[PDB]
């Protein structure tokens, strides 16, 4: 649905690892420097896996939804300790939130 309905859940259980809207901090995942229509091997000084960066997929409304619904399965060895998001609303809410953070 909506940007409010996504930022409210991002700032709860994404910003805990990917601080961005509050101020950049890649403290347990890479801070989302837009991502939508960008690329994966894009983060500053952090460390994770080989898998995500080297293999890629282009981050977009498909791939990041497909990824957030199961990140461990979607890219081979991506740890990301959360792997789902309450209900399928918060999912599309996040997409439609972050889609502003790539043009606003
Ligand atoms: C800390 C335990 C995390 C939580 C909570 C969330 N994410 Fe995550 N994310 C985490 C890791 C360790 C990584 C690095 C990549 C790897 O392969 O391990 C990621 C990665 C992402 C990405 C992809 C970045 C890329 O590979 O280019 C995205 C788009 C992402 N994470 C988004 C995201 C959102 C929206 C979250 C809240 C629902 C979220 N993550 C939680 C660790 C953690």
């Amino acid at each position: 649905g909506d940007v409010e309905k996504g930022k409210k859940i991002f700032v709860q259980k994404c910003a805990q690892c990917h601080t961005v809207e509050k101020g950049g901090k890649h403290k347990t995942g890479p801070n989302l420097h837009g991502l939508f229509g960008r690329k994966t091997g894009q983060a500053p000084g952090f460390t994770y896996t080989d898998a995500n960066k080297n293999k890629g997929i282009t981050w977009k409304e498909e791939t990041l939804m497909e990824y957030l619904e199961n990140p461990k399965k979607y890219i081979p060895g991506t740890k990301m300790i959360f792997a789902g998001i309450k209900k399928k609303t918060e999912r599309e809410d996040l997409i439609a939130y972050l889609k502003k953070a790539t043009n606003e």
